[PDB]
């Protein structure tokens, strides 16, 4: 029982672009935004996912003429409907973004090749992305995310106001209660959107429970896990390129030194690692002194099979000898001669 045969579409939410435009479009990708002088929940710093920066807020926000809150005067009933619509649409757009192989986490180790569907017949990464967006909605509603958008910080604040004047007084604690009271219905918007994939897809039959019967499952931890999944997938793609370019044993004389395609693919990864390093240090540090006795490396490796071969301490090692002895990090031996 869903509005499966009921076509609904909303302004403000276009096809995703956070990891780049869908082909034949190109570029337009977002980057991880790490800020120093912000607080995420309780502790200092944060790295905001490209996906979060692309979140569909649908009819909650009016982008026209400089942008304004579209929920200043709403009942909590109308607000709930607008959230549900946004969640539904986000799910639909995330499906497209992953089905087309555009999202980094939907990609295969190989170029042009598709990531293998997960094990219920949905595109690789789709459920993870949908789960992460749901967590972002919850935190926006609770007013417990980040104050990075003056307009989304404004949404946390307008939501809070609707709830207070629309519920019996006893309060952000009423906001917590209201969220818990609608959570199931909000997740049913995801489940419904998934059900509507049957109209679109012949890999399986979709009952709507494939990304979980219940919603998932600390926003900073969710964001870091997302960072990790993306990092580890990208790393394995760097590895394939290196192995394709360097393997073939062609090493031009000087021992011998790496040359041509090999040197170039190897240099790309070294560059990649140097750019990700700052993101890793920031998030690792935040996580490991919030969660005492817990390891950032463990968090990623228990969750994502792509991270298993990643030795994070080696990869992001800031020691003196590593720079000279391992010019291309953990891939220095593939990036060598004989």
């Amino acid at each position: 029982s869903c509005d499966l045969n009921a076509t609904n579409y909303i302004r403000g939410c276009q096809s995703k672009t956070y990891d780049g435009k869908i082909f034949p479009g190109k570029g337009g990708e977002k980057q991880w935004i790490c800020k120093d002088t912000i607080i995420h929940g309780d502790t200092n710093g944060a790295c905001i996912p490209p996906r979060t920066q692309n979140l569909c807020v649908g009819e909650l926000w009016d982008k026209s003429y400089g942008g304004r809150s579209n929920i200043k005067n709403d009942t909590k009933e109308l607000l709930k409907e607008k959230i549900k619509n946004a969640i539904h649409k986000e799910t639909e757009l995330l499906y497209e973004y992953h089905d087309t192989g555009t999202a980094i986490i939907s990609k295969n180790d190989k170029k042009g090749q598709k990531g293998k569907n997960d094990p219920n017949g949905l595109p690789k990464g789709f459920c993870h992305a949908v789960q992460r967006s749901f967590i972002d909605y919850k935190n926006m509603i609770l007013g417990t995310s980040v104050n990075i958008y003056e307009h989304i910080g404004k949404l946390q604040e307008d939501i809070k106001k609707i709830i207070e004047k629309g519920t019996p007084q006893q309060s952000t604690e009423n906001v917590n209660a209201w969220w818990k009271g609608i959570e199931r219905e909000m997740w049913d918007a995801v489940r419904c959107a998934i059900t509507k994939i049957n109209k679109k897809n012949n890999n399986s039959i979709f009952n709507g429970d494939e990304c979980g019967v219940s919603p998932p499952t600390d926003q900073s931890v969710s964001w870091f896990k997302e960072w990790g999944e993306q990092f580890c997938i990208e790393r394995l793609r760097y590895e394939q390129n290196i192995r394709e370019a360097c393997t073939e044993k062609k090493c031009i004389n000087s021992g011998d030194k790496i040359q041509g395609a090999c040197k170039r693919k190897c240099e790309k990864y070294k560059k990649y690692i140097s750019e990700k390093k700052q993101e890793w240090d920031k998030q690792k540090t935040k996580y490991e002194n919030k969660y005492v006795g817990k390891s950032a490396s463990d968090l990623l490796k228990e969750n994502y099979p792509e991270c298993i071969s990643a030795n994070f301490d080696f990869i992001f090692n800031d020691n003196i000898e590593y720079k000279t002895y391992y010019p291309y990090g953990d891939y220095s031996s593939i990036c060598s001669c004989e």
